[PDB]
């Protein structure tokens, strides 16, 4: 809080990097964080642009997700690879919004996160169903600017 330079200690860092560590174990597509201060242009296009090359569209099904946070601004944005858009609707996409948004609210960016990527790995395994040969496309590492 008080420290700028870091957004969560080790131990919070670990405690949210495990959970997505379990979420890959439930359903075959991928959920990726990436933190920053602030943008000189569109928080959209940007995380658009970070996205592509950060290559994340590098999976099998097109299914990767990268949850863009502003932390100057207090602000989020998710954007999902064109096998999810494709698959699901803004109705299953309200639920991951309300989960991470009344967190934010609150002020816990690790609470806000954690439950967003819960929910959202139990929705997905409704369209992804966990197989014992599943595969593990990208890595738990949280990004940052």
């Amino acid at each position: 809080m008080s420290k700028i330079e870091e957004f969560l200690t080790a131990e919070e860092e670990k405690a949210i990097v495990d959970a997505i560590r379990d979420a890959e174990k439930n359903t075959s597509g991928e959920i990726r964080v990436h933190l920053e201060k602030t943008s000189e242009i569109d928080v959209f296009d940007r995380a658009m642009d970070v996205f592509h090359n950060l290559k994340m569209d590098n999976t099998k099904l097109q299914n990767g997700v990268l949850i863009y946070v502003a932390v100057e601004d207090k602000t989020f944005v998710i954007y999902g690879d064109k096998g999810i858009n494709d698959v699901v609707s803004d109705d299953f996409w309200d639920t991951t919004r309300n989960a991470i948004q009344l967190q934010f609210k609150q002020g816990n960016f690790k609470q806000g996160l954690v439950d967003g990527i819960e929910k959202a790995g139990m929705a997905l395994a409704k369209y992804f169903p966990w197989k014992k040969d599943d595969i593990d496309e990208l890595p738990n590492t949280i990004s940052k600017g």
